[PDB]
């Protein structure tokens, strides 16, 4: 009479996350990276950028859909564990 | 001789990311109502409440900054697919 | 023992599942657009151009991906029926 | 010219295939683990064998797709330009 895995379907979202923001950190900054090659180019240099900026705050989103899959497992396994 | 092709690859790369992000968000939104529904057949007390709600309103910032990038993605190649640089 | 069924209730049981499950179904109906897109470039493509092998490189893997993910939701299904919605 | 967007958006697709290349062998390893929970070869071991075993056919899909692109990206430096 106990739960099976349980604890699981929680632990591979927080990893889908991680991997998520590692992935669209390493996105990021190759978006700077490109920006930075360009010099007074034309309408793509500043789009660019607003993608670079999409991307920040996609990785702030992501960063508390963790926080709170983190903190919740945290919870569930408190007294009784 | 010239062969004025050489975008030919990031045409493909923008419309395929652009692909992407109409079904994320389309799937974000089924996701919200997931969300609100679970809310519903919940407690006004139970703490996991409060998560769902909370993972919903992460998922309404995840839908709007998903359309801001559909937008972009589109602006780089929407109109500018007119020989900018 | 046997109270009444009130699974229905509250549970992250029909949850989590759940969204794994609209995760597939949407993503199936994405990467069959993706195909349908590098069917399209193949067909106004060339038959001896470089891209003709590259989209008729990535087609193939993304006939592949549907497949494997329309599998994945079946299992994520059948664990759907087999917990609660107990076949009814 | 103009081709410093387009080494951009293979690399952006390289980026997103090696990190979900990573994402989901992180997963496997975790359901190679797992799978062998404690012998008492329960209901839900099935449904975990399944799942493991997608992951294999996601990650070599993958890896395919990357190639490619890597491939695609490697016609750049030399050969042409």
């Amino acid at each position: 009479n106990n739960q099976n895995i349980t604890n699981y379907s929680i632990e591979e979202n927080i990893i889908n996350l991680k991997y998520k923001i590692r992935k669209n950190a390493v996105k990021k900054i190759n978006t700077e990276r490109e920006i930075q090659q360009l010099s007074n180019n034309d309408p793509n240099k500043n789009t660019l950028l607003a993608l670079k900026q999409n991307l920040e705050n996609l990785i702030h989103n992501q960063k508390e859909q963790l926080k709170t899959y983190q903190k919740l497992l945290k919870t569930l396994n408190d007294e009784n564990n």
